[PDB]
Order: structure tokens, then sequence, then C-alpha cells
């Protein structure tokens, strides 16, 4: 393994549209070549335990995951986290629940033999957050009560629920209220049910064989970060400092996925 390499393979989670991903991080990429002085080389892999898989193998070099894929490569593999990003004044996201009108879903406790959609398994806000509201506030158990269906990207959490192949879905707050806007859904179709409490950001991380020299200066850059073109994209004021207990909250709550 190379400790100082001359390209960085930085790998986005895939919670979108790959081309989608690769746009919104154009200014970031511009941004990491001219104060690291290396080349950067996004990349996109297929799903979350293929970007979990890449990292364990020591084929990327940075990862920006969400909190749960993150605690799970974390117990594989010898990373360490280092920024994320301070959106709406606040360190922390929500996942939203959406129903399609149609469906004759009016509350939680509807969605008793209905189907529900999910993205990946490994998935914080599409998976795992929603699951534990939907138990903790109407005592319905995944595959037991409602049909769960896991259809990959929090993009297609929503498609699904707005054409009627699911009848509600749980999603992050922000991907879901950009949709319409993309053009992926016609917002009249659905509607929210409601909203999980505050979690901690998507961690960005590193591979730790690194040099020293290069993971202090990797940090540094990532939260010296106040070029207004680099965070507009990302609707955020800030890259801010973290540390790996601040998932502890995500590791005790996987407990009921069986990690």
């Amino acid at each position: 393994a190379d400790a100082d390499p001359d390209v960085l393979k930085v790998a986005l989670l895939p919670d979108e549209n790959a081309s989608e991903l690769i746009k919104r991080n154009q200014p970031l990429k511009d941004y990491l070549e001219e104060h690291l002085d290396k080349k950067v080389q996004l990349i996109v892999t297929t799903d979350y335990s293929s970007m979990i898989e890449a990292m364990r193998f020591g084929r990327i070099d940075l990862a920006y995951f969400g909190p749960l894929s993150y605690v799970m490569a974390k117990s594989k593999s010898d990373i360490e986290p280092f920024a994320a990003m301070v959106i709406d004044g606040k360190p922390t996201y929500r996942s939203v629940i959406i129903a399609n009108v149609a469906s004759g879903v009016n509350e939680y406790a509807d969605l008793k033999g209905k189907r529900m959609a999910y993205g990946d398994r490994a998935s914080t806000s599409s998976h795992l957050i929603p699951k534990t509201v939907l138990l903790e506030t109407a005592d319905l158990t995944g595959g037991q009560d409602y049909e769960q269906h896991f259809v990959g990207t929090h993009d297609a959490v929503a498609v699904n629920v707005a054409n009627g192949n699911a009848d509600a879905g749980g999603l992050s707050e922000v991907i879901f209220n950009h949709a319409a806007e993309r053009g992926l859904i016609d917002p009249s179709k659905v509607k929210v049910l409601g909203y999980s409490g505050e979690y901690p950001q998507y961690p960005w991380a590193m591979r730790s064989n690194l040099s020293p020299e290069l993971k202090t200066k990797v940090r540094d850059v990532f939260v010296g970060i106040d070029d207004p073109e680099v965070l507009r994209n990302f609707k955020a004021e800030a890259f801010a400092p973290i540390t790996d207990a601040d998932y502890d909250v995500i590791r005790n709550m996987g407990s009921l996925l069986g990690l």
C-alpha cells in the first residue's frame, strides 16, 4: 500500500444518480487538486456494499460515507473520519416518511399489510432510521407486519412511491425535497407522513495507512473550506471536524439490524 500516492481515489456514497453526484462534487474536486497537489479521481460504486468492500481491500483512499455504512466499514478496516458538512445551521439531518396519495395510507398505522420502500440495506436515512420510527411509533416490524422492498438509491425510493410500485417509503429529507425540482417525480402524487429526529451528518473518512503528513494535510484542507463556489452546490456553510465517537448513537441503533 502506498502511503503518499500521486492520485487520490475518492468515492462518493451512491445515494442518488451517479451523474448528479459527479456534477455536484466537481467544484470540490477542483479545490482539492489545487490545495493538496494530487490528481483526484471521483468514483461512484454500484451500491453501498461494493463501496465498503473497495475500502477494505485498499482500492479507494478517501470515501464520503453515510453514517451506517461508515460504522460498518470501520468494523472491517482501519479508517478514520475527519469532516462533515454543516447544512441549515446544524451538524445533523433527518429522515422523511412519505406515502402515495392513492394507496389508502393516511397515517403510520395504515402501513399494516402494505408495501414499504427502503433504499440500500446499509442506509441510515433510507432504512435504519425510518424502520426504527415505524417500530417505536406504531409497533410495526418489517417483513412481519408489512412488506419491505429495497430499491437502492434515495432517488429510487421517491420514484417507486410516486409511481405506485410502493405505498410508502423512507429517505433523506434533503434528497426528497429536491426530487420534484430534478424532474424525478410528480409532487402531487405523494404526501409527507412524518419525520425522524436529528442524527449525525454523513462523514468523510480516509484509510489510516496514508502517511501522518498526508492525513494532517487532508484534514486541514477540508476543515478550512470557505469558498462560496464549493459550498453552494451542497447548500452548506462549512465543513466541521468530527470524531468516531460521534457515530456511537448509530452503532447502538444498529443492534436492531443485527450489527
